[PDB]
């Protein structure tokens, strides 16, 4: 049965992550449009997606803190780390990710003006450039396992490469997003089974 209602805003690239997660960890919601619901401030008085409901009523809201509530809800709900350590780095790069990545990516998507572009387009390099070289050090974000941060970026890699951002110049990060997305799919099936 279905774990709870998610609000997002449609046009936004940044709807895709709680979605991709609810799926990777088996929790079946459902999402709506805050645009088209009647009374959104009424549930959610700051009127910003994300939001959600549970079924039994609980609200929350801020991208953070539902995914945490997912990973706890679920059935891998070590998965943003075990260690102290592991907890803090998959901490520092979901909020990094969440805020100066996605807003980067975000303002490049939105980009009406083509004066605006270059700027908008050089922001989001250098934060690639960055992970790239974050990911000399270790096999992904955080170590060797596969941990929420690393599913969440490779969404947002997705996003960035759709629009035609050149991931071809940051070695570590090509290497990387295809050892995720293998990863993915090695542990699809029991993956998929543990949740039927």
């Amino acid at each position: 049965m279905t774990f709870g209602t998610l609000y997002i805003l449609p046009p936004s690239p940044r709807s895709a992550w709680l979605p991709k997660l609810a799926k990777y960890l088996g929790l079946e919601i459902n999402v709506k449009s805050m645009l088209e619901v009647e009374d959104f401030k009424s549930k959610f008085p700051l009127g910003k997606a994300p939001a959600f409901e549970g079924s039994d009523g609980f609200r929350l809201t801020e991208t953070l803190a539902i995914i945490k509530y997912f990973i706890d809800s679920s059935s891998k709900p070590e998965f943003a780390g075990s260690s102290l350590k592991e907890k803090a780095l998959n901490e520092k790069w979901l909020s990094f990710a969440n805020s100066d990545l996605c807003g980067a990516m975000v303002g490049v998507w939105f980009c009406k003006d083509e004066s605006k572009k270059p700027e908008l387009v050089s922001k989001l390099n250098s934060l690639l450039q960055y992970i790239d070289n974050e990911l000399n050090n270790s096999k992904f974000l955080v170590g060797d396992s596969v941990l929420v941060a690393d599913i969440l970026l490779y969404v947002t890699l997705q996003h960035i490469v759709e629009i035609g951002v050149d991931i071809s110049s940051f070695s570590h990060l090509k290497k990387y997003s295809e050892e995720v997305a293998k990863h993915e799919l090695l542990a699809e099936a029991e993956n998929l089974y543990f949740q039927g």
